[PDB]
């Protein structure tokens, strides 16, 4: 039948459950205390808060949605957060590990400010790793379209948490490729890439030309053509051609071009593999899969949209023709939303281009790089 001294009522101090591990203490704030003096006095009270410098350490406001935790900004006063009674803030090192894959294929882990944008961890990594232009490199998702990431925004909110391995890539320059058989190391290196890209679609190419690259892929892989061993059902089709031309149909043109290689080195099949790539119109450029409202039809249409450094390119989805191409020069502006992207052309022409699209700020960010380029050269 006592009174309690250390009351106060609910509405003047914040008690907060403070988190370290697995140690939780609930404390009592002032609301006004600003997060870097909370963080001393959480010093004051905890031991487990003493376990490294204390610049180190900050306070983390959890979610049950991961993607929805937030890190507290040391000059802002707890009030700002609009905590209540019964919230729970964890002490956590403001740096944590990051496990990036190197261009070399290895696995580094590297130590990122853990509040920071998916821009600002690129820089620390490339900074790790003597990469002064941290421009010609992004951060991707190893999953699987699903893989980007929007480098203005925090891992954490798009879904990435602190266990995924992330992969450091270099973007396309059309300056990095140029062939010689003199360099096997390197022939190999661009046939496979080349290769990759047609076998995975990210260069999207005709029925015809898909299986004359296959033709110099057998070249490569099995030597000469032999009809004694390289007969009707001899080939796995699905290791020879993009995924939309996996038909039985294609193995008799595949077989064709094979045979017309003759006795053509491995290294001057790869050669003309690479060659026979870079002379197309969509090489190098990436493509994004949007529907287009043709007038008359009610069904939307699937079309290839590519962007590259200097240009944007309607492509055939069947036959891969370029039907159509505007210089970067003659858009006036763009948008996007999650469901669509637009252009606008000013007076080059009538309407705009509006396609839907689940990628559409993929491509604005790609559209509006490539033109800061142009600028930065002028």
């Amino acid at each position: 039948n006592n009174d309690n001294p250390l009351f106060k009522s609910a509405m003047v101090a914040l008690s907060l459950k403070i988190s370290i591990g697995n140690v939780v203490k609930t404390m009592q704030f002032e609301p006004s205390t600003m997060v870097y003096d909370a963080c001393r006095m959480i010093r004051e009270r905890i031991p487990e808060a003493l376990a490294g410098p204390p610049n180190d350490f900050g306070l983390f406001l959890s979610d049950d949605d991961p993607k929805k935790g937030i890190w507290l900004e040391a000059g802002k006063a707890l009030d700002y957060y609009m905590l209540r009674n019964g919230d729970t803030m964890e002490y956590r090192k403001k740096q944590r590990p990051l496990k990036i894959r190197m261009l070399d294929g290895t696995v580094k882990t590297i130590m990122v400010d853990d509040s920071k944008t998916v821009t600002d961890m690129l820089m620390t990594i490339c900074a790790r790793i003597g990469i002064t232009n941290h421009d010609e490199y992004s951060l991707v998702r190893e999953l699987m379209e699903l893989n980007w990431l929007d480098h203005g925004r925090t891992l954490r909110e798009q879904g990435v948490e602190e266990h995924e391995t992330l992969l450091l890539r270099r973007k396309f320059f059309y300056s990095d490729q140029n062939v010689d058989s003199r360099d096997p190391v390197q022939l190999n290196l661009l046939y496979v890439q080349a290769r990759d890209d047609i076998l995975n679609g990210s260069h999207p190419v005709s029925f015809d030309k898909a299986c004359e690259f296959a033709g110099f892929q057998c070249q490569i892989q099995f030597g000469p053509h032999n009809e004694q061993k390289h007969k009707a059902g001899f080939l796995d089709l699905k290791d020879f051609l993009p995924k939309e031309y996996v038909k039985q149909k294609g193995e008799r043109k595949i077989f064709q071009a094979h045979k017309n290689c003759g006795q053509m080195s491995e290294i001057e099949a790869k050669v003309r593999y690479v060659k026979l790539a870079r002379s197309l119109q969509t090489y190098g450029v990436s493509f994004f899969l949007v529907k287009e409202k043709m007038k008359g039809k009610n069904k939307l249409v699937p079309r290839l949209l590519g962007i590259t450094k200097e240009c944007v390119m309607r492509v055939d989805e069947k036959t891969k023709e370029v039907i159509q191409e505007w210089s970067l020069t003659n858009i006036k502006r763009w948008a996007a939303s999650p469901k669509s992207f637009t252009l606008d052309f000013g007076d080059y022409q009538d309407g705009y281009y509006s396609v839907q699209t689940t990628e559409g700020e993929q491509i604005a960010q790609l559209i509006a790089g490539y033109i800061d380029i142009i600028l930065k050269k002028k």
